[PDB]
């Protein structure tokens, strides 16, 4: 565990993070994909080995040591809110699993369902909220990691909010 486990935010790729494991904004085919997924492929390939998973899941496969958690958010162009929303929490539950069954110190994550997944949609507060329902009894240390300059913001508030 970390001795005083905490939330944090940075704004650059997540493929370039400094924890002990990512988690992937995967799809549920294991494909290359766009943005997040796009940048784990290129820096993790070997991780996408058997990393096909349903929506609501999460499957960790190593590159090398590096555990890499391909979490599926709902896409909410094909789910109704009620679903997506009910698949979106079950996805960070089973990060938390997955983290918890790592052992690890710290874990870089992503915002799930909130990019190409968002069926047009600022799911900003909806996706982090369910991050924290599933990380909030972890003690791995959580950095979130953003692109958009006032998603920063608005992550930083929310987390200082609960401090
Ligand atoms: C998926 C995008 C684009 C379509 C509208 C919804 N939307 C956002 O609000 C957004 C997400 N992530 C960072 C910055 N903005
Ligand atoms: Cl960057
Ligand atoms: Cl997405």
């Amino acid at each position: 565990g970390a001795m005083a486990p905490s939330y944090r935010v940075k704004r650059m790729d997540i493929a370039k993070n400094d924890e002990e494991c990512v988690v992937n904004a995967a799809n549920p085919r294991g494909l290359p994909g766009d943005g997040v997924c796009k940048a784990v492929y290129k820096k993790w390939p070997e991780s996408f080995k058997n990393s096909a998973t349903p929506v609501g899941t999460a499957k960790t496969v190593m590159c090398g040591t590096y555990p890499v958690i391909h979490a599926v958010g709902p896409n909410f162009s094909n789910y109704t809110e009620s679903e997506g929303d009910r698949e979106l929490a079950a996805a960070y539950r089973e990060v938390a699993k997955e983290v918890t069954r790592l052992g690890v110190n710290s874990v870089a994550i992503p915002l799930l369902s909130t990019g190409v997944y968002s069926g047009g949609k600022d799911r900003l507060t909806q996706s982090l909220n369910h991050l924290f329902t599933a990380m909030d009894s972890t003690d791995a240390d959580v950095v979130i990691y953003c692109r958009d300059k006032e998603w920063e913001k608005k992550i930083s508030e929310a987390i200082q909010m609960r401090t």
